[PDB]
């Protein structure tokens, strides 16, 4: 599917629709933290950087919060020591990225119940291949 190919721009991915945030829906990693999320704010076109707040649900059921910076480097999203490479993004509803050998499907907070771009499911399935997927978004609080 032509429009599912070549959608690898990290800056577009970081920004999304510039409101809400993204939840990690599925990952090839086992033991991932439930309700892992990221949320970009204060998008700077000059530098292709954004403030990035991220975390996950702690033992008591509240979201953790750490704030740093996301920097676009071509296909790559860099936050601190961590780099993720964009496999597919629509800049609106979802992304597929690779981080540290793992394949991840991220979904915008507006689309947690489904109805995001099919290219995300296609590219997630393709990229993970035979590595099983693990669900991460379960009984999550709303997006900070
Ligand atoms: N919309 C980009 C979501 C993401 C995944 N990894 C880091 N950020
Ligand atoms: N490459 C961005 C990895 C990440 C996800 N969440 C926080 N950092
Ligand atoms: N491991 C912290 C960064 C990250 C990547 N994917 C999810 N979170």
């Amino acid at each position: 599917m032509d429009d599912c190919s070549g959608k690898t721009d990290a800056w577009t991915s970081i920004k999304g629709p510039k409101t809400g945030g993204y939840w990690l829906k599925q990952t090839t990693k086992t033991g991932e933290n439930e309700c892992t999320y990221v949320k970009g704010t204060d998008f700077k076109e000059n530098t292709k950087t954004a403030t990035y707040t991220y975390g996950y649900k702690d033992a008591s059921g509240k979201l953790t919060k750490t704030t740093g910076t996301a920097t676009a480097k071509g296909s790559d999203i860099v936050v601190g020591s961590d780099t993720s490479t964009v496999i597919y993004t629509d800049g609106k509803t979802c992304d597929v990225v690779k981080h540290g050998g793992h394949t991840e499907l991220w979904v915008h907070s507006s689309k947690t119940s489904g109805g995001y771009n099919n290219c995300c499911d296609k590219k997630f399935t393709e990229t993970r291949g035979s590595t099983p997927a693990n669900e991460v978004y379960k009984k999550c609080p709303g997006m900070p």
